[PDB]
């Protein structure tokens, strides 16, 4: 638990799934990012349960949750400040400046984070570039793993909802809500596409229904220029119809490191 007096709210930096994000300071010295959880956004008591375990999850390629500020309404989550924001934004902003090796390095970072979560029996559920953050020396860290379990907006959570992230969803997820580390693997493949495409939106921004149809019939994203023949076959292995035909993150890590 972080005491409210230990935090200083400096400036609003944006809004996400659960509401406001501020740049702040922790004990008047260290830069932190503070999520202010908006009313009706979170399943609050259910999260305060899972907060202890989430905090205990620690890895250099996961954005660290430093603590929870509970002694106030609305409650706040205190995070490691990532100096370059979301990967999705970062890729688009820096488009044209990336060497293939740097882009591969980003995929490696994410894969290391996911390998840790997979090992720890944790499903992300919404792995995408928008949910990864960029820190010192372009290091990429995975964030908000498992958080969609606490989202009250049924448009996001339900596979049939209008806000459902179909573009990163494996066939068994969008059809049957069947999550696993292997469904995160599908998402990771799409994230690889995003990285090597320098932040392009997968599936020409096609409708949710059209993507479901595309994937159901066998369509797959085409190779981005900066992705090698080898990288593209790794992507395609992530997009096998059956989750059992997809590699584990532990395997992908060996493959991406071997390059
Ligand atoms: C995936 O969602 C999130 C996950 C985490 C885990 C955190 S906790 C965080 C940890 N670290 C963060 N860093 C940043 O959000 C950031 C953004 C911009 C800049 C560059 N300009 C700075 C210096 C300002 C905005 C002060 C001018 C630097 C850092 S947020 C915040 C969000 C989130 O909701 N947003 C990310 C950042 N946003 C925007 C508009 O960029 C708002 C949505």
């Amino acid at each position: 638990v972080i005491d409210p007096s230990e935090l200083t709210f400096v400036q609003e930096i944006g809004s996400g799934q659960f509401g406001l994000v501020h740049l702040g300071y922790w004990l008047n010295k260290d830069k932190v990012a503070i999520k202010t959880i908006r009313e009706g956004a979170m399943s609050e008591e259910d999260f305060i349960e899972e907060a202890e375990v989430m905090m205990k999850l620690s890895h250099p390629k996961l954005v660290q949750l430093y603590g929870v500020c509970l002694e106030q309404a609305p409650i706040c989550l205190v995070f490691e400040f990532m100096e370059h924001g979301c990967l999705s934004d970062y890729l688009r902003t820096q488009r044209g400046l990336f060497a293939a090796e740097t882009l591969l390095g980003m995929c490696l970072d994410v894969c290391e984070g996911m390998a840790y979560l997979e090992e720890a029996s944790v499903i992300h559920r919404d792995l995408a570039a928008r949910n990864c953050l960029v820190g010192e020396n372009q290091v990429i860290k995975v964030s908000d793993f498992g958080m969609t379990r606490f989202v009250l907006d049924d448009q996001y959570t339900s596979s049939t909802g209008t806000k459902f992230p179909v573009k990163w969803a494996s066939p068994e997820v969008f059809s049957f809500s069947r999550y696993s580390s292997k469904s995160d693997v599908w998402s990771f493949g799409v994230l690889m596409w995003e990285v090597f495409s320098e932040g392009k939106i997968p599936y020409e921004n096609r409708s949710n229904s059209e993507v479901v149809e595309d994937i159901s019939t066998g369509f797959r994203l085409y190779k981005p220029r900066l992705a090698s023949t080898h990288v593209y076959q790794i992507m395609n292995h992530c997009w096998k119809e059956r989750p059992e035909d997809r590699p584990a993150f532990s395997r992908l890590l060996r493959q991406l490191a071997a390059i």
